[PDB]
């Protein structure tokens, strides 16, 4: 069966990550790999064991005992700790007053 998630990515994750870089762009993400790979790379202010715990978690999702939403809450928590959280946005924000 073709799965939904990829070779070279074991595992996918739901896609609408986004990492907001300081000295880069809003990254969004396709699959856990990348954001276990991208942890040991480039991540701006490291911490503590949240970071580790991003990392863990990344190779449990690696197993398959862990959601795309799970890890994903779990990343922005380890995020918290860098203090590199994303700033939400809002989706359509431009409407007009005369309506229903």
């Amino acid at each position: 069966m073709e799965v939904q998630s990829m070779l070279l990515n074991d595992v996918k994750w739901e896609k609408p990550v986004t990492i907001s870089l300081q000295n880069g762009a809003p990254r969004i993400f396709n699959g856990v790999y990348e954001a276990f790979d991208f942890l040991q790379h480039e991540w701006p202010a490291r911490g503590d064991r949240a970071h580790e715990q991003a990392l863990r978690l990344c190779r449990a999702s690696l197993m398959g005992d862990v959601a795309g939403e799970i890890a994903r809450t779990a990343f922005v928590a380890a995020s918290r700790q860098a203090h590199c959280l994303m700033e939400d946005k809002a989706e359509a924000p431009n409407t007009i007053a005369s309506g229903s």
